[PDB]
């Protein structure tokens, strides 16, 4: 599923994302932007042979399970293509506990490079939520 961009920040605020360890909604809906283009079945491979899936372009070497990354862990406990489902609610839960880690949102190489001190407020505005 593409998402539109209010679509999204409704959906991610009905799933408690909203300021989640201080980050406000702008800041997931910017990152989702420049991870996957809002397209919850992106997929990319990284060059130490872990993938990224789904949204938010969650790592296979950490976070979920793909069955192709050896020695990675799977800290989310999911497979990755429950990453790629048009319902956000698996990206979401992972990425709580992402974000939860220590290192915030700077987990998300395009939030740090695309959005972190940006406007990111703007990426909702007009969206009634
Ligand atoms: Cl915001
Ligand atoms: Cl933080």
């Amino acid at each position: 599923k593409v998402f539109g961009r209010c679509e999204l920040a409704a959906a991610m605020k009905r799933h408690g994302l909203d300021n989640y360890r201080g980050y406000s909604l702008g800041n997931w809906v910017c990152a989702a932007k420049f991870e996957s283009n809002f397209n919850t079945q992106a997929t990319n491979r990284n060059t130490d042979g872990s993938t990224d899936y789904g949204i938010l372009q969650i790592n296979s070497r950490w976070w979920c399970n793909d069955g192709r990354t050896p020695g990675s862990r799977n800290l989310c406990n999911i497979p990755c293509s429950a990453l790629l489902s048009s319902d956000i609610t698996a990206s979401v839960n992972c990425a709580k506990k992402i974000v939860s880690d220590g290192n915030g949102m700077n987990a998300w190489v395009a939030w740090r490079n695309r959005c972190k001190g940006t406007d990111v407020q703007a990426w909702i505005r007009g969206c009634r939520l």
